[PDB]
């Protein structure tokens, strides 16, 4: 390009590399129309990805903010976005709202996950989820069709696999304790209080259940005949 | 309204404000808040929760900032006090608490404490099975009942 009587030549920008691993995150410094025809104000963050342009020039309009690699989740994960947009394309700051089922996504700008991938929730038959509502409504959140309230301590046990939602919040993992007949684990329903000595079958405590403790008056060196008693069972 | 605003002529930046957000699972209590008016309602705190995300409007400022949702389970509760009366459609339980009324709130449930009332204590629960209980003495009315048999 030969330069004119008037144009000071400034450095020349090349365009930014953008494959499906990333997307070019930047905010625009004023308003424009962009090379796809988008109308953008001054400073609506958006992100530019090989669905538009593969090779994007940073324009004179925009200042690139950075490249953001691809958020995958894979079969097994979930992850919590804090601020995602809604359909408006507006930050719903403060919300959160679980993805996961073999999901690829870019951090969006203004969201940010709230501890990354972790994992899922992989429960067996001897292994629960004691949840804790933190809101309201559970009421078609999974196949329990049952509304948990706000709060409402309720564990979900058995062959099945779960994702905390928003509403949620996991407390324990409540492994399973095994018990043949003529041996049991003490149980206090501390919903009801009533301690129940479930034997026979083995028994894992429910969303209300604790070991209760049973002591003796000093009788028990006469009946176990160094290592203590598990004084809960 | 403008994305990138110049400072102009007749205006003074007094500082750039960061978005306060609310969370899924948090409440924020907004120090003299406008009205409708647009005038600071100084003295006044809004309580605002459920997913919000706003601008600490010149003259707001948050209480103590963003701090919790009150979480309790089956065996939680909040002991209230409600400094304020009026406690009618606070909440979903329609009575109206007097002011100061000290009221357990209790159960599977979720609390944000309105700028009317305020928290006491915890009050974490006893687990206690028949053949044991409590010696509870109910100081509205003296009468120590020692509660035995379920939980108390």
């Amino acid at each position: 390009y030969l330069p004119a009587v008037f144009e000071e030549v400034l450095d020349l920008v090349d365009a930014v590399i953008l494959t499906e691993k990333t997307a070019l995150h930047l905010r625009a410094r004023q308003n424009f129309k962009d090379l796809r025809g988008v109308a953008h104000r001054t400073g609506e963050e958006w992100l530019v990805t090989v669905q538009d342009t593969e090779a994007h020039v940073p324009d004179v309009y925009e200042e690139v903010l950075g490249v953001v690699p691809i958020t995958t989740l894979g079969p097994r994960h979930y992850c919590v976005i804090l601020d995602p947009m809604g359909p408006d394309g507006k930050n719903q700051l403060g919300q959160k709202r679980v993805v996961k089922g073999e999901k690829s996504f870019f951090l969006q700008p203004g969201e940010r996950l709230e501890r990354g991938i972790q994992d899922v929730y992989v429960l067996s038959e001897q292994q629960g989820l004691l949840l804790k509502a933190l809101q309201p409504l559970e009421e078609g959140e999974s196949e329990e069709k049952v509304s948990h309230q706000a709060g409402d301590c309720w564990l979900i046990r058995g062959p099945l696999e779960y994702v905390p939602s928003a509403k949620v919040e996991v407390v324990e993992e409540r492994q399973a304790i095994p018990l043949d007949q003529n041996e049991g684990i003490y149980v206090q329903d501390v919903k009801t209080g009533k301690v129940r000595a479930v034997i026979g079958s083995t028994y894992m405590l429910t969303q209300d259940e604790v070991l209760w403790e049973k002591e003796l008056p000093s009788g028990v060196e006469e009946l176990l005949n160094s290592a203590p008693r598990n004084k809960t069972r």
